[PDB]
């Protein structure tokens, strides 16, 4: 198992995040805190990656982001 | 109409696991390989940012559980 903080948006997604992570055997710490909204988010800058079988299409990826209602942003592995 | 939810950075395990459950829990999801250029900016930590009282909690009890992590998941919106 690994370290993995869950912050930012308290809810019922983050809560979720967390307790299944936590199930899957990683060491979890939550940390309720203010977040940038979706837009806010994407317009801190995307770096596209390629999927094997799928075109990337830019302007789908920004209004993805954009028009979500929830961004959970994965950072690390 | 569910919830719209974007997983962006889900090139990864726990991505997947992440875009798995939430589509579980009846959500709308998106899991996107594009990832964020600026990870720390989307729920950047500061102490008038953070809803832990810092007088229970301190800020550098929470700055560290975030920096020691191998994974932060920063959830923005609700």
């Amino acid at each position: 198992g690994m370290k993995i903080a869950v912050i930012g948006a308290t809810g019922q997604v983050g809560r979720e995040i967390a307790k299944l992570l936590a199930e899957k055997g990683h060491e979890v710490t939550a940390i309720a805190s203010r977040s940038k909204n979706p837009e806010e988010v994407a317009k801190l800058g995307i770096e596209a990656v390629y999927v094997d079988g799928e075109v990337l299409d830019f302007k789908s990826v920004e209004e993805a982001v954009k028009n979500a209602d929830v961004v959970i942003s994965v950072a690390g592995g």
